[PDB]
């Protein structure tokens, strides 16, 4: 099974990682040193990948380093395995423009499946990848045609297991019985500040068992043979996901091994030498020994090529027997969308009154028949958010084809799962909760943005118009929270047509997440054509009603406040004041337009402006100008009837009119 | 033990709650109906409180309804118990300005210990309350003087237990062996969307046991006697916190009992009648029966008065035997602070170079001797944040007097615990993590703000200057995230004197949380006096260097960018341009100043302005104006040496100078 060359492999990982860190004079040597043994066994015997085709083989096993600080080990693996990470790349760890950055960045480095610096999120994404494999397998697989059949692995440490979000992900994964998911827990009794037993002395195996996982202990984590065995039993147990606790010694080889001092700093030239002693390692820095290159070739590369070719062959047969199906399987992965979205989506007449959450629910159902790769759910708020895909089944172990995911009351875990689902490929995902609770998943939105994933977030109950549930349930600052996240687009639709148009844009946008911000209360339909609303929303902002002749002023608004501005336009047309009304459903989309376009919507030279949005005024001075007035809410709300809360916080016609006139 | 009158009590809670909800035509009747039995047993036999003194008795048992949607039960209890919640108040549930709002609001209603609409946070705050009781008891208690000796209870449901943050809190509570903490779990198999088994089928008892809690099952949750017994065993087990799982039927009495339909909506007049049938209840709406009033008086009120008086008597003896101690015990609760803070805190000379995280560490240690009620810790980042209180001990079961809390990698649980610590009273708490991970605890900051708690958040590693760790670890949008939260103050100190001044302000501010945003890299000391910096920081913004005569322009900056602006002032004084330099360490504090003061710092009439901050430009147009230029970063950062990242994202002198001149 395992012989002496293999140990020289383990130690090649150790040394590369440590040399990389030492040359950068920056990085985290402890995990590489304690976890090379486990990573070696996995990558050489148990990872079904083919580096020769980079990350394009859709049925490769997926590996995630959730303990993202172990990056130097991941790169050393990617290099040994044959990905486009060269020795020179390892020598540029943490250097400007390198493909070997401080924490792993998906899209930056060949072989890196996920961006994982932030703790907890790596494993919770892996859970999403595993849900996707299960979903797709059940939808597409057939007698003799295992088209979506693979494992999901996550390497995790104590930090991951302390984070709430990894609890939410593990509970959800246990309930969904994701038997193809396996976690390798590098259990070394050390976190950054010191002994883990200063804060974390819980029984991890038992918790995991309480979730419906399988727990396996490997007491000797430098025993390659035992790790292999544990992974084999993890695989045989396909009714349950499995966590393998692997007892290791952090910083193995340093005088400081087993202490916090090896967690987050280079060893220094002395400590690198001392570890090389203990390893009986005599090679110069940044050398791979020949027998190690050859063992990886043997174990990993050649096996990978043959499994991909046997999958390509099996696949060509699939596509001939089950033609229409395999075409959908391909369209899933390539994100094909129909040209008729504009016709498929619901349209609203000038008399319609509908809440944007309900108009979103109607888009979802109209879309589900035509975009067959679309699935999603709510964080135990499908009935409140309105995010049931009617008659399309529930995603459960006995029905992995069901398209309605029941995330439970797990906002952050939901978001991270959606990231994994999208890293996996093959579907379009959406997830809903209340906008005020976007604070709970904000760090995952951040990761959607970094990783450029077109996750769709459906955030309902968007303002103090929520009413009786009171301040904790009434958003104020959450638009500012999400608009500021780079590489996102936030749409706050003003009626049902804007809401349909926002969903179309969300389907057509493939390199950033789209966030839809939706009302609880009914809103009137804007008095202009479908054609113009769709154009305007595709552009992020547009004129809803111009001035007959020369404009006295301009009202710029979003969401539910656009109807308010339309009313204030009427009241003001009396008093002798003819104002423009602009809807600005997305700041980000609006600013990506030409200066020419933007000038047509907000006249650079017109200076009597009012901005109106039920949320903080922070940021609005940009459109309001030195001379403008900002109507907004910069205080917590209250528990009262909707109309009273709005009136009292100044989201009224009378207030907008008075403020424009004073 | 329990007799027929008691059951009529249980049913008074049920009916009041349901009438309250029905009249409001808004609210959540399911939990009240299924959990009155448990709440009755607790409040009448096991809650050591005295309503006659409201919430002023510092050693009362603390009760938290974590399932905040059960508010109508909480108010019915507060009313029956004798708090200032009248029958008329119950008739104004969810009505404007009522003291009976939709979800419970601390500070709004007599008898309400915590604001708990957002799920997970109620129990995690309770954990903090329990840590405070343990801390204070160990510090102050003596032979025959149990001055801080009481229980902490939390009533929780399935939603709480799905949330990550309640896992972080339960793990931490298990590790700290908080034996005075008891949770009552209303386990009814139902969440909002449907059966809990659609998403949540884990073994809660076993997880809780894996944390180091005691688990007790009460299979018949309408058996008053069994609940009582379980609470008695929970109390006898003082080595471990205890969760009591109480199997109930949600909406008991409705045709719809045991379904999701009773979770979040009124029953309707029909269903209220049908529940009253099942209860054999013949009274008119909003009636308390006489024997019930008398049983509460008997069980709860009179016992409460005698326990408080016996504590007052025991206390007067304490204060005479242990005088200096009991004076500190009182100063703790009243938030007394010395007048010499300004002298105690570290001061920096014009040559000093220090990172604001390190200057904060020095303030912490200088403060700890003089403010004896100050304790705190880090989310497994004490060594990175710099939040070790030197030589003041660790907070652990064998040393509950230790003042350094090891929260582990539990940002959100840390924050919520700090809220509970502050609701409890008796200390000043601070907690640290990396600023980029404030996203993880943002919902708890929100609750500090709502509840007006002067929690201190120490957020380090504030910008892309972090460098090699790369984008996931480099804040961009997080200042916008926190500045927009109503009722907070965010300070981004520009040197060590501003950092000392910010800590003083944080101690003196008692009605909102203070957030300190701190640098990783060293910053130079600002070239002006201690006196002027302290004045300026107390004011939120101020002039650092004026123009010799007439100003050509103004540079307004924060944090580390103030030193940059000072350099650009030198380079610009050449080219014939004399500019003002303003430091704006806190927007919120600055805007609370008079218009007169603000005009002296930022001249209303001067229009050549540049704002400079290493983070998003969103919001800055307010100070920059129509004609100004905003220097900021609106993209994710990169993994590279600190100085290169700053240069490339334009946080340089050369860029500020060119931009001011073009």
């Amino acid at each position: 099974p395992y012989d002496q060359v293999d140990q020289l492999g383990v130690n090649t990982l150790r040394t590369l990682s440590i040399d990389a860190i030492q040359r950068a004079n920056s990085g985290h040597p402890g995990l590489p040193m304690g976890a090379a043994p486990m990573a070696y066994v996995l990558w050489t015997r148990h990872l079904k990948i083919n580096p020769k085709t980079h990350m394009n083989w859709v049925n490769r096993d997926r590996f995630v380093l959730s303990a993202g600080h172990g990056s130097a080990l991941l790169y050393s693996l990617a290099h040994l395995a044959g990905y486009d990470v060269s020795m020179d790349d390892l020598k540029n760890f943490r250097e400007w423009k390198s493909n070997t950055p401080g924490h792993p960045e998906y899209g930056c480095t060949d072989g890196v499946e996920a961006t994982t610096g932030p703790l907890g999120q790596g494993i919770s994404m892996a859970v999403g990848m595993a849900m996707a494999e299960a979903h797709l397998g059940k939808k597409f697989n057939r007698e003799g045609y295992p088209v979506m059949d693979h494992y999901t692995y996550a390497l995790i440490g104590d930090g991951d297991l302390m984070e709430g979000v990894a609890s939410e992900a593990a509970s959800l994964a246990g309930h969904l019985k994701l038997g193809k998911l396996i976690a390798l827990y590098d259990s070394n009794g050390i976190s950054l500040d010191g002994k883990t037993s200063a804060s974390f002395t819980e029984n991890v195996g038992a918790r995991f068992e309480a979730y419906g996982w399988q727990y396996i202990l490997v007491e000797d984590g430098f025993n390659l043979e035992e790790i292999d065995k544990a992974i084999v039993q993890a695989k045989a147990e396909s009714d349950k996901p499995t966590i393998i606790e692997i007892k290791t010694t952090i910083g193995y080889g340093s005088e400081n091994q087993g202490t916090h001092k090896v967690h987050g700093s280079p060893l220094g030239e002395e400590g690198v030498a001392h570890a090389k002693e203990v390893y009986n390692w005599n090679y110069p820095p940044f050398t791979v020994p020949e027998e190690v290159s050859q063992r990886f070739k043997e174990c990993l590369q050649d096996k990978g090529v043959k499994a991909e070719n046997k999958w390509n062959e099996m696949f060509e047969a699939y596509k001939k027997e089950y033609s229409d199906l395999a075409q959908k399987f391909s369209d899933g992965f390539s994100n094909k969308v129909p040209n008729t979205l504009g016709d498929i989506l619901p349209q609203y007449g000038e008399d319609d009154s509908i809440a944007t959450r309900a108009a979103s629910q109607k888009a979802i159902n109209a879309l589900a028949k035509e975009v067959s790769s679309l699935w999603g759910g709510a964080a135990d708020l499908a009935s409140s958010n309105k995010t049931v895909i009617a008659g399309e089944g529930d995603f459960q172990p006995e029905s992995y084809e069901g398209r309605n995911i029941w995330f439970g009351v797990r906002e952050f875990g939901m978001a991270c799962a959606m990231n994994g689902i999208m890293l996996h490929g093959g579907t379009r995902i959406f997830g809903s909760t209340f906008f005020v609770f976007s604070d709970y998943l904000k760090a995952a939105i951040r990761l959607s943005a970094i990783q450029k994933l077109p996750v769709i977030y459906v955030l309902t109950h968007d303002s103090v118009a929520v009413g009786k549930d009171g301040p904790t349930h009434e958003p104020i600052e959450q638009l500012a929270s999400l608009r500021t996240i780079p590489n996102v687009q936030v749409f706050r639709p003003a009626d049902g047509n804007e809401t349909s148009a926002a969903w179309k844009v969300a389907l057509e946008t493939l390199d950033k997440p789209t966030i839809l911000v939706l009302s609880r209360q009914n809103l009137d339909t804007l008095p202009i054509s479908k054609e113009k609303v769709f154009d305007g929303v595709e552009k992020g902002g547009y004129v809803v009603q111009g001035a007959e002749n020369e404009a006295d002023g301009i009202l710029i608004a979003t969401g539910s406040e656009v109807g308010l501005a339309l009313k204030a336009k009427e009241e003001l047309q009396k008093k002798g004041k003819d104002v423009i009304v602009v809807s600005l459903p997305s700041w980000e989309r609006f600013e990506a337009q030409s200066e020419e376009y933007k000038n047509t919507v907000i006249p650079p030279e017109l200076k009597k402006r009012m901005t109106i949005e039920a949320g903080t005024t922070y940021g609005w001075a940009k459109y309001a100008g030195d001379h403008g007035v900002m109507i907004g809410i910069d205080e917590f709300g209250m528990s009262a009837p909707s109309d009273i809360v709005l009136r009292e916080l100044g989201m009224s016609v009378e207030n907008i009119v008075d403020k424009y006139l004073e």
